[PDB]
C-alpha cells in the first residue's frame, strides 16, 4: 500500500526519541564480528572431554542455537507493524536488533562447526516445553502482528520475544554458562561470544518494556494483559529448565573432573527471579 | 505459522552460500557511522550562499531523502519472504541491507539538520514519477510478497528495488552529487556520506542480481519477465531525470559562481547507461 509521504523529507528524524537514542547506542556498542572470535582452544578442550562430559554442554547449546534462529525470523512482523505506524525510529532500532540477532545465530553455529558437531542434529534435546514457546508460542504470537496490530496485540509479541524468551530464557542461559564454563576455564571463545550476546541483550530487553509501557501508558488496564501473558508462558519456562536441569543431574562426569560445585538449585531461582524482575520493570501506573 | 525445525541445530550454517560471503564482507566493510561525519563546513557553506543557489542542492536531496527512507520501510516483505523459503543465508545477509538503509535515513537527514532545512518540506521536490515509483510502485512490488512469493513476484521486487531504484537512480544520483559538488568544493560532510553510501550500494545490487540470475536459471523465461518489467518503469525513471534536469536548467546562479561546466547531457546519458548496464548483469542462459 502506498506511502502518503515521508517523514524526513517533510521534517527530520525525532533525534530525542527514546528508540533513535537506543540505536545510537546499538551502533557504538555493536561492532563485535563472531568470525573474529578464535575457537582454536575450544575444540581442543572439546576434544579433550569423555564422550559423557561432551554431552553436557550440547543441551545448553541446542537451547541457545535453535532460540537465535526463532527471534531472527520472529522479529521481522514487529518491525513491519511499528513500519505501518509510522514509528520511524522504532524501524531504524529495530534494524540493530534483527543485525544482533543474526550475529548470534553466526556466532553457535561457529562454534558448533568449529569443535566438531556441526553435523549432529541437536533437536534430541528440544523437549516439550520448549517446542511449545520456540515452535509454537513465539511465532504465533509475532505473525499476529500481520492482521492484528491492536495494542492487546503488541502487548503480547512484546512480553513472549523480550520479556520471556530473551528477559527470562536468554539471561539466565548467559548466568548459566558463566557458572559452569567460566568457572571450569572451559570454551574460552564462546565464553567470549556469552559476553557479546549479553551486552546486545540488554538493548533488546529496553525496547520490549519501552514498547510495553507506552501501551500501559495509555491505559492501565494492559497491565493485566501483560502479567496474564507473562504467567501462561511460565509453566513452559520452568518446564523447560526442569528438564535441563534433570539431564544435567544425570550427567555428572564433567561436574566430578572439574571440581565443579553445579548448584542446580541457584540456576532454579534465577530464573524465577529473572521472571519477577522483568514483570516489575513494567509500572502499572504512569 | 510453526517452525517445523531449525537449520542452526540440525546442521550449521551454509559457509560456502554467496549471501553468507556477501553478509560476511557487508560486517566487514559497514562500520562507518552517520554521527561520526562532521557536517560543520558544510553548515557554513549552504549559509554563504544565496536563496538561488541555496535551492539548488534541495531537489536532489529531497530525491534520496524520500528514497532511503522507502527502501528502509520496503525492504521488510522481502526478508519475510526469503524466511519462509527457509534461506537462512539471505535473511543473514539480508539484516545488513536493511541496517544499511537505516545508516542512509539517518544521513541525510542530519545533514538536513545542520544546513538548517530540517523545518522545510522537501515534497514539493517530487513530481508525479517520481511518486509512482517511491509512493506507489515500490511498495506494491514488495507487499506483493506477503501474499505471493511466485518466482514472478520476486523477479518484480527485485527489479523494481535492486536495479531501478537502486541500479540505477541511486548510482546515477552518486554520480550526480559527485559531478557537481565535489567539483566545487562544496558539502564534505555530504559527499563523505555520499562515498560510504555508494560502497554499501555495491552489495545491495549484487543481493538483487543474485535473486533475478537464480530464479532466471530455473526457467530462461523468467529473463523475458525481467526485461519486462524493466521497461515498464523506465518512463517514470526518465521523466524524473528531466524533470531535475530541467530544474537545474533554469537554476544557473550555483554553477555561475563555482566556474561549473554543469553537463546535463552527460548526466542524461549516464542514466540511460546505467538502466542497460544493469539489463546486462543478468544472463538470459545459464
Ligand atoms: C539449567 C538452568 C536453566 C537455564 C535456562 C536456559 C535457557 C536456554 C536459552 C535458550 C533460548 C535463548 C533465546 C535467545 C533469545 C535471543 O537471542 O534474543
Ligand atoms: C540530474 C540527473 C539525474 C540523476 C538521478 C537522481 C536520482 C535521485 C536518487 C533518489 C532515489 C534514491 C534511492 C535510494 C536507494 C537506496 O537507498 O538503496
Ligand atoms: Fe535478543
Ligand atoms: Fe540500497
Ligand atoms: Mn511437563
Ligand atoms: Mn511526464
Ligand atoms: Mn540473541
Ligand atoms: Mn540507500
Ligand atoms: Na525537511
Ligand atoms: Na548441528
Amino acid at each position: 500500500v502506498h506511502h502518503d509521504g515521508f517523514q524526513t523529507v517533510k521534517a527530520t528524524i525525532d533525534w530525542e526519541h527514546p528508540m533513535f537514542k537506543l540505536y545510537e547506542k546499538a551502533k557504538r556498542n555493536g561492532k563485535w564480528n563472531p568470525a573474529d572470535i578464535d575457537f582454536s582452544q575450544d575444540q581442543k578442550d572439546f576434544a579433550s572431554l569423555t564422550s559423557e562430559e561432551k554431552i553436557s554442554a550440547l543441551p545448553l547449546v541446542a537451547g541457545f542455537s535453535a532460540g537465535e534462529e526463532a527471534v531472527t525470523l520472529d522479529i521481522l512482523p514487529m518491525a513491519h507493524a511499528l513500519a505501518r505506524q509510522g514509528r520511524l525510529e522504532d524501524v531504524l532500532f529495530l534494524t540493530t536488533f534483527m543485525h544482533d540477532e543474526a550475529k548470534h545465530v553466526e556466532m553457535f553455529s561457529r562454534w558448533q562447526q568449529a569443535v566438531g558437531i556441526g553435523q549432529m542434529d541437536l533437536s534430541v534435546f528440544h523437549n516439550d516445553h520448549y517446542k511449545r514457546i520456540f515452535y509454537e508460542a513465539l511465532p504465533e504470537a509475532m505473525n499476529r502482528l500481520y492482521a492484528d496490530d491492536s495494542p492487546e496485540a503488541v502487548i503480547r509479541a512484546a512480553t513472549v520475544y523480550n520479556m520471556i524468551v530473551e528477559g527470562t530464557l536468554a539471561e539466565s542461559g548467559y548466568y548459566t554458562f558463566r557458572q559452569i564454563y567460566k568457572k571450569a576455564g572451559l570454551f574460552p571463545g564462546l565464553l567470549q561470544g556469552i559476553d557479546y550476546l549479553n551486552m546486545d541483550e540488554g538493548r533488546h530487553i529496553q525496547f520490549g518494556i519501552y514498547t510495553i509501557q507506552r501501551i500501559v501508558n495509555e491505559d492501565e488496564r494492559y497491565y493485566e494483559l501483560f502479567i496474564r501473558y507473562m504467567d501462561e508462558l511460565w509453566p513452559h519456562v520452568i518446564g523447560y529448565v526442569d528438564y535441563l536441569t534433570e539431564l544435567g543431574k544425570r550427567q555428572q562426569q564433567l561436574a566430578r573432573t572439574y571440581a565443579l560445585e553445579i548448584d542446580y538449585d541457584l540456576l532454579r531461582h534465577y530464573v524465577i527471579k529473572q521472571f519477577n524482575l522483568r514483570k516489575k520493570q513494567i509500572s502499572r501506573t504512569k
